[PDB]
């Protein structure tokens, strides 16, 4: 690679941290401010045929400015590659930030909720479907008094919608309803995604496991809050998440209802006094990325694009 003397002067570009089919990630260190970013370098010769796929999610990204987002910093296009300046959160992902969370409380899960949903809020006004929310696109951006504050990224599947989509696209515990169903979906798919996550941060397991019994019961959407692992969790907390959770979209929540809701707009209902023990629960269900602060950690995010997206959820034809 022969980085551009624009990029160069402004930026040390290092090591590769990271490595993907259709981009390669380098460190990349601001020299007049020492800040650490992520320089993410994509082959034209891979994406040729297919540049809307890449130029969409570009666009997208530099539309969207929001704290909780993992926000393009600068673009370099040249002949043979675009160079895009990311922002490189080491925090760790969602899951992290629930095991290195001692003393974790409902007041935590809420104010990663409030992050998510706050994010998800602002892609909406811009009708924005991010049709990929999951624990490993939340990284972690830890502040100087300790707290955390996620920031969504990969919006490898990301689009603006103009109408229903009907494209399967989505990792299976996460898709709503109406996209397996095909039969139209929107916005508010990102509001489902955001539910079932808010289930795992007061429990640490989904509350859709069952392949083919998996969709069922996303179809159905019976919530189930089993003993004794929801018996002191807030019905504040169970209440929001069945609004997240409605198969009817109507019904459903939006992204403004979700941070109206009491146990989010009110900081002082989510308990914070008793723990919640879902750190078990969640080694026992999900894997573990890479650890926060590491070389790769929140790479992953970075060095995935959009032509590096698969569909997942097949049901048995009816």
């Amino acid at each position: 690679f022969q980085i551009p003397a624009t990029i160069t002067e402004r930026y040390k570009v290092g090591r590769t941290i990271g490595d993907g089919n259709f981009a390669v990630v380098k460190e990349c260190v601001e020299r007049s401010t020492a800040r650490e970013y992520a320089l993410k370098i994509i082959k034209k010769s891979k994406c040729r045929g297919k540049e809307h796929m890449i130029q969409n999610e570009v666009s997208i990204l530099r539309r969207v400015k929001h704290p909780n987002i993992v926000l393009l910093i600068e673009e370099m296009d040249v002949p043979t590659e675009l160079y895009l300046v990311m922002e490189l959160v080491k925090g760790g992902d969602l899951f992290d930030a629930i095991t290195s969370t001692n003393k974790y409380t409902e007041r935590d899960a809420s104010g990663m909720l409030y992050n998510l949903a706050s994010a998800i809020k602002y892609l909406h006004s811009l009708n924005i479907v991010h049709r990929d929310i999951k624990p490993e696109n939340l990284l972690v951006y830890e502040h100087q008094d300790g707290s955390k504050s996620l920031k969504l990224g990969d919006f490898g599947l990301a689009t603006i919608v103009d109408g229903p989509l009907y494209t399967v696209c989505g990792t299976p515990t996460y898709v709503a309803p109406e996209i397996i169903a095909e039969t139209g979906y929107g916005l508010k798919v990102d509001i489902w995604a955001a539910g079932v996550i808010t289930y795992i941060l007061l429990c640490g397991f989904p509350p859709f496991r069952g392949q083919e019994v998996l969709f069922d019961q996303i179809l159905m959407g019976q919530v189930d809050f089993p003993s004794p692992y929801w018996d002191n969790v807030s019905d504040s907390a169970k209440e929001l998440i069945t609004m997240m959770l409605l198969v009817d979209v109507d019904q459903r929540f939006s992204a403004v209802q979700v941070l109206e809701h009491p146990w989010v707009n009110d900081d002082g209902l989510p308990e914070n006094e008793h723990q919640l023990s879902v750190a078990g629960k969640i080694k026992k269900h999900f894997n573990t990325g890479p650890k926060p602060n590491s070389t790769a950690a929140g790479v992953s995010v970075i060095a995935t694009t959009a032509l590096d997206k698969e569909r997942q959820v097949f049901r048995r034809r009816r």
